């Protein structure tokens, strides 16, 4: 009579990092990829002979920085001319080109130079996104919930449909990525009466801050605020910056001039950063760092806590401007929300509890998948056709 429909997915397209999940079986599976990660580099790269996207390609960016476009999302659906891009230009080491007003990056592929749209990079990450999910699934994906930031306007959420048409998916629906967090841990399903939810974000480079309000599982934005100078990466600048000065002391030499040396430190520096999370210590172990030394060291959780303090105390100015912006105070906010890896630092943590005068913040759902989750326990809403009994 009607054959068995295959499920939707929730693809977090992120401005770094990409994560798909599947709702089936009454449970989000946050699925992961050939290479076992449940997370996606949102990277593509371009070579004589090959375009790779993901693992692959941010596994390559070192010696091929010209052709491995990554950070798109900073540039969907804007004009070239707008203040945002000009600025992020002067870090990136792709081509950013001006085509009637709209940005295209311009790279060396397969023997040509090519330039593409923001849309038509972003289709790219998409569609690895769905290709991991037909490997789980075992059968192709059609649908899809994608997710954006909560200040994506009318142009910038097009753009993203866009990039899912031009992967092969039907766009369900755009979901703002608090709206997804929140779903995520069915903040929508408690019932009647107003819920005032604050997502807290802090990425890799930027930090969002958003309150909603949730009455009989509607979704209001009652406020956005954040730091787009803030992420994980200037905490790993900051370790950097640490260790190129403790070699300094220790072996009378600067490597701040050798690329590799600085790239290897750093690769090391994220590694020890993330152990920081569980352990009290982490080891720094590199081998012929700088004129064959070997840099082994160690950091302690306390050192690095304190060589990132201005920067964690810094996350709480936009939640005070966010609880004055929807006109809420501390005590009024039912429910908190953590999102993006470098909400598992266990200062941040702290300070945001210490904040809220010791509240529990909503962090079971791994805050780098929780908006992949959401997106997928909406797309299994959307899909439903359930006809009414008499
Ligand atoms: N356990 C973790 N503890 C501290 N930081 C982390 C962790 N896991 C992730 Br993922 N990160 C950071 O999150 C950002 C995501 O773009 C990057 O800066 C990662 O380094
Ligand atoms: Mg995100």
């Amino acid at each position: 009579g009607s054959m068995a429909k295959a499920a939707a997915i929730g693809i977090d397209l992120g401005t770094t990092y990409s994560c798909v999940g599947v709702f089936q079986h009454g449970k989000v599976e946050i699925i992961a990829n050939d290479q076992g990660n449940r997370t996606t580099p949102s990277y593509v790269a371009f070579t004589d002979t090959e375009r790779l996207i993901g693992d692959a390609a941010k596994n390559q960016v070192a010696l091929n920085p010209q052709n491995t476009v990554f950070d798109a999302k900073r540039l969907i659906g804007r004009k070239f001319g707008d203040p945002v891009v000009q600025s992020d230009m002067k870090h990136w080491p792709f081509q950013v080109i001006n085509d009637g007003d709209k940005p295209k990056v311009q790279v060396s592929y397969k023997g040509e130079t090519k330039a593409f749209y923001p849309e038509e990079i972003s289709s790219m990450v998409l569609t690895k996104m769905k290709e991991i999910a037909e490997a789980y699934l075992g059968y192709p994906v059609t649908n899809a919930v994608i997710t954006v930031p909560a200040y994506f306007n009318d142009s910038q959420r097009q753009a993203t449909k866009d990039a899912g048409v031009i992967a092969g998916l039907n766009v369900l629906r755009i979901i703002n990525e608090p709206t997804a967090a929140a779903i995520a841990y069915g903040l929508d399903r408690t019932g009647k009466g107003e819920r005032n939810v604050l997502i807290f974000d802090l990425g890799g480079g930027t930090f969002d801050v958003s309150i909603l309000t949730i009455d009989d599982g509607i979704f209001e934005v009652k406020a956005t605020a954040g730091d787009t100078h803030l992420g994980g990466e200037d905490f790993d600048n900051r370790l950097v910056n640490h260790f190129v000065e403790e070699f300094k002391r220790k072996h009378k030499k600067d490597i701040s001039q050798n690329k590799r040396a600085v790239r290897r430190l750093r690769t090391a520096c994220e590694r020890a950063k993330r152990t920081l999370s569980s352990s009290t210590q982490a080891s720094l172990e590199i081998d012929s760092l700088f004129e064959g030394i070997d840099f082994y060291t160690s950091i302690t959780r306390a050192r690095f806590e304190e060589l990132c303090s201005d920067l964690f105390r810094s996350t709480l100015e936009p939640v005070e401007k966010a609880l004055r912006d929807a006109k809420l105070d501390k005590a009024q906010i039912h429910d908190l929300v953590l999102v993006g890896g470098s909400t598992r630092i266990p200062k941040v943590q702290k300070l945001l509890q210490d904040f809220f005068n010791g509240r529990d913040l909503n962090k079971s759902i791994n805050p780098d998948e929780a908006v992949a989750y959401g997106a997928a326990v909406q797309a299994a809403i959307l899909i439903k056709s359930t006809r009414a009994a008499a």
